[PDB]
């Protein structure tokens, strides 16, 4: 799959659901990061665009209480890169996952209604 970054204007950021709908409208989905190679590919896209110090939606969304986090594309949640202390369901309202687009490429759970940049796979 081909990853593409979407880091548009300050008033063009989207909720997790809006971002998923955007990627699905293209025939793809929000990006799943399934191994270190895919993580590197996305980091290099960040460096190439100069889109530094931004937060991006990934396809991380909570499933049932039993399952915990899932990928919207159905990929197994095997590789994980949560920041230390995450996921933490801070204030009990965090059911989607974002990428911190810095060299750590770490993940954080955050409120799904937050307006973020996003990454599609197509
Ligand atoms: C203050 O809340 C923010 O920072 C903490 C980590 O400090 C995250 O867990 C949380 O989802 C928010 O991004
Ligand atoms: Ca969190």
């Amino acid at each position: 799959l081909c990853f593409k970054l979407y880091a548009k204007g300050k008033h063009e950021k989207k909720t997790w659901f809006e971002s998923r709908d955007f990627c699905r409208a293209l025939g793809g989905d929000l990006a799943s990061i399934n191994n270190k190679e895919e993580q590197q590919t996305i980091w290099r896209l960040i460096t190439a665009s100069g889109s530094y110090h931004k937060l991006f939606w990934l396809g991380l969304t909570y499933g049932s209480p039993s399952e915990g986090f899932t990928w919207s594309d159905g990929s197994p949640v095997s590789y994980e890169n949560w920041a230390y202390g995450e996921p933490n369901n801070y204030q009990n309202v965090e059911y989607c996952g974002e990428l911190k687009g810095d060299p750590t490429m770490s993940w954080n759970d955050i409120n799904c209604e937050h307006l973020n940049n996003w990454i599609c796979q197509i």
